[PDB]
């Protein structure tokens, strides 16, 4: 299959090109709003608070941008036994075997969630040891996720790969449910704290039941419903969740100089 | 050449098959033990250490995943003159050119690599100068190491990339065996680092010459047997190393606080 | 398109081969070099500015090995409204389709320029905020001008992320321009500093210039063309600018002691 073919397959599928186009303009136009609000930071720490949830962002538009372009999609074919093995995809007027796997999101996710999870845990008061931690097993659920979606030679291995992932997960949910929030009210961001991290929480659970429903996992969602159910989950999880702290970040400034 | 074909290939060959699904296992069961030795920890100096060496572990065991389940793992047709050149492999019962390259160990060995050093570093109380030195040639000896396994055009540029990566390596042994190895005594952990810092050169001086006999190498050892001393390399440089790292730590938490 | 090809094709185009062949050999001579220069440093803040200079090098020599072996070079077809589109290479002895991609350039870019960057920023005394805002930002541009040249589907969608790398490339050059040059007086490096930084903007300001003019952009340039602007850029904006910066730094270790 050509990059090109991938490119006309998310045009033409309505569902699919608007999940995919809508995040780019507004992974894009929260890049500008965040940087107009922020445009009167003066304290360092609040500026590194605030760059490391702009790049959030950044990171996203450039996934979304290589998503469309089909520079990081894939049609790959389910290992034995998969429930969507034997599936066909059809480019244009021919027809190839495989699932549309959409790779680039969870290589981006590496890139994206290590950055939510530095702008949290600094806001929180965090430590380096536990930013590090945080900040490490995200990274190794976001890769162990990505090898379960290229693997092909079996569906076992696959799921194996997903359990791996979710210990990683584990780590994440336990620093930042049990550590960061006792930390943030020595820190004195509990209030704005306790919000991100339920939103933050919640929508992250989203992700790996998504896989588990979409084509990756179970396939009981098509690939246009499974994308929505991401972008949406993008869409809180970075840009109103990137909102929120910025707002809170430029009103208080001091709370968060140290 | 298909993932599912290199999968079942890693069977029908058990020397192969069980060097690595035997350290999916002891690098799994590695990570309990260390998880529960380290309960104990409440020092967030000796809390950092812990991880950076718990993470050695974590890597391993996705990477002997990724070589079992074919994922890191390609047929490459070697250049003219290898000593490898010309030969078949076979994934069923139609035979192809080519030798079965698993990149997946170098590639891994870019993260795992440089948690070792992160949790020596901490451990000689070096400074940040150092950690950073030693953590960027390790990182570039790994990289250098995986692109001269997937160079297939010229037999001389394969060796010339094995070069470079070992200029990269002097670096990470110079600061183990002359620089930490003095940081530690002001850390007042001379004693278990000369310990760890024995066995880290020791195992780590093995991975290139196992490379280089190999089939990526001069191919006088079989990919089983070549598999099977990475793999027991492994065992050593980093589970065993890594109980012994925090026997010491969650004994002498002390010792490492600062904090 | 096999490596073994890509490699042959460089050989047997003079001018293609020397742009890459060249920088093999400045890389590697910059690396002995400024070894040799910087034996004496002794303060840990000085040493980190040298060891972060002489990692351009490390990362140059590699970048061009893996170019002149092929490995990290590929033919690709450019989209319908590309000044490129249905080129020819006439690879091998085979007249194939697409243009010769050097990708390799734009992968170690995003290793060696956050290391000039390092450098700089250390140098002007800069806060850890802006290093890390002046880094991402740069690793950014490089990533996804990557992305652009890797980008076979649509002509627009290429120019996008151009734009894209673009805006990632003005906020290295704010950084440079406005907040690094006013940090250097205060670390009394102002004169050297205000230097490296015009060497600096007026080297990267060229490499976009040549994408554009280039194989990858309008076409005017032919890839050999296009290789050796890439290679004349990478000798001043990486071995010369190190020569520059680490002659200062060997004179005045005590300026930028610090800690
Ligand atoms: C808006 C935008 C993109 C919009 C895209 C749109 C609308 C796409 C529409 C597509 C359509 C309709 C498609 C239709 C298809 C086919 C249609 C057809 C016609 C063809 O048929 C169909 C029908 C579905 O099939 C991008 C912005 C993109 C924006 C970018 C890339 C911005 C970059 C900014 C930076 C990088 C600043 C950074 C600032 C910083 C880091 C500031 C720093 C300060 C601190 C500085 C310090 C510390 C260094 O001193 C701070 C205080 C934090 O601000
Ligand atoms: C146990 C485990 C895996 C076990 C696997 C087994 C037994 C596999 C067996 C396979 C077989 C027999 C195959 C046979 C083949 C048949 C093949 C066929 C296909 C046919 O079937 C045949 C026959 C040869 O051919 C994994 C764990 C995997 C575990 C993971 C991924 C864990 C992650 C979590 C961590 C590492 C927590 C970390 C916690 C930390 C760092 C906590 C923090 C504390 C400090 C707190 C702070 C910093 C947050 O404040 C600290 C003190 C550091 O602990
Ligand atoms: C010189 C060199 C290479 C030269 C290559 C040449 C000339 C190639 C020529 C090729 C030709 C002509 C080809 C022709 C083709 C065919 C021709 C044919 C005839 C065959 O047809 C044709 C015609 C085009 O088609 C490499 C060096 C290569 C060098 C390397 C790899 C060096 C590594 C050193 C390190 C990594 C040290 C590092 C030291 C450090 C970091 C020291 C630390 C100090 C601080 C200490 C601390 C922090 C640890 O405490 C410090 C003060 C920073 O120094
Ligand atoms: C973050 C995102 C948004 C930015 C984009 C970067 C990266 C994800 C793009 C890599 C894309 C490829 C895997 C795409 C496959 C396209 C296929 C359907 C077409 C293959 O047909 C093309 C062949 C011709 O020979 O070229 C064969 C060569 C082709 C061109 C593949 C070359 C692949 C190399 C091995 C991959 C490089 C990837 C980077 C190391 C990733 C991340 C780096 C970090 C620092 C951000
Ligand atoms: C890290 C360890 C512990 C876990 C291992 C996970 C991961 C690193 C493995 C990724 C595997 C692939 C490179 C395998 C290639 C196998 C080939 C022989 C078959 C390709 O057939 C698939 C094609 C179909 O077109 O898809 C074309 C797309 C194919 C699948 C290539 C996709 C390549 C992407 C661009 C590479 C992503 C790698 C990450 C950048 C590595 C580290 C990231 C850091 C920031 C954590
Ligand atoms: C550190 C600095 C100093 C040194 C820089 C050196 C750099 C130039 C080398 C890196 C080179 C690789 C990206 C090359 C891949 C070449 C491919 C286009 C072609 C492979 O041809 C083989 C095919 C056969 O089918 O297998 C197809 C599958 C193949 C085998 C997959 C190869 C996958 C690799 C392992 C993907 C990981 C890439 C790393 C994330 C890149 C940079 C990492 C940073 C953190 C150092
Ligand atoms: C911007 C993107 C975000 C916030 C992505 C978050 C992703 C996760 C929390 C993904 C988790 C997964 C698992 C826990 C199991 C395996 C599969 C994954 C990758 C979907
Ligand atoms: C857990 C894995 C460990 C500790 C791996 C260590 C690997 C090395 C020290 C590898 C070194 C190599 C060279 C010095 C030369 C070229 C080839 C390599 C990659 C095998
Ligand atoms: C050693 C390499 C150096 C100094 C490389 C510098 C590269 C740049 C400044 C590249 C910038 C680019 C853009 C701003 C737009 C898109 C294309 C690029 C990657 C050429
Ligand atoms: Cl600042
Ligand atoms: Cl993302
Ligand atoms: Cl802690
Ligand atoms: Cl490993
Ligand atoms: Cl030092
Ligand atoms: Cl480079």
């Amino acid at each position: 299959v050509t990059q090109r073919e991938l490119f006309e397959f998310v045009l033409n599928d309505p569902l699919l090109a608007s999940s995919l186009y809508i995040n780019i303009a507004l992974a894009g136009l929260s890049i500008l709003l965040f940087v107009f609000m922020t445009r009167g930071l003066d304290d360092p720490r609040a500026k590194l608070i605030a760059v490391s949830t702009i790049l959030v962002p950044v990171v996203s538009i450039a996934s979304y941008t290589g998503l469309a372009s089909g520079l990081t999609i894939s049609v790959l074919e389910m290992p034995a036994g998969h429930f969507a093995e034997g599936s066909s995809v059809m480019l244009g007027g021919e027809e190839v075997d495989g699932v549309v796997t959409m790779w680039g999101r969870y290589l981006t996710w590496a890139l994206s969630t290590p950055m939510i999870l530095l702008a949290l845990g600094l806001l929180a008061g965090s430590n380096a040891t536990k930013l590090f931690t945080a900040i490490t097993f995200d990274i190794a659920m976001c890769v162990t996720g990505l090898a379960a979606a290229l693997t092909t030679s079996s569906h076992l291995m696959r799921w194996f790969w997903y359990a791996i992932s979710c210990a990683c997960f584990i780590v994440v949910l336990y620093i930042l449910l049990v550590e960061w929030a006792q930390d943030a009210k020595a820190a004195g961001t509990a209030d704005i704290f306790s919000t991100l991290k339920l939103l933050t929480v919640v929508m992250w659970l989203g992700y790996p039941i998504v896989w588990a429903l979409g084509v990756e996992g179970v396939a009981v969602l098509p690939v246009g419903y499974t994308s929505w159910a991401y972008s949406a989950l993008d869409i809180v999880a970075k840009y109103i969740f990137a909102f929120l702290l910025l707002n809170y970040l430029t009103s208080n400034e001091g709370v968060v100089s140290g």
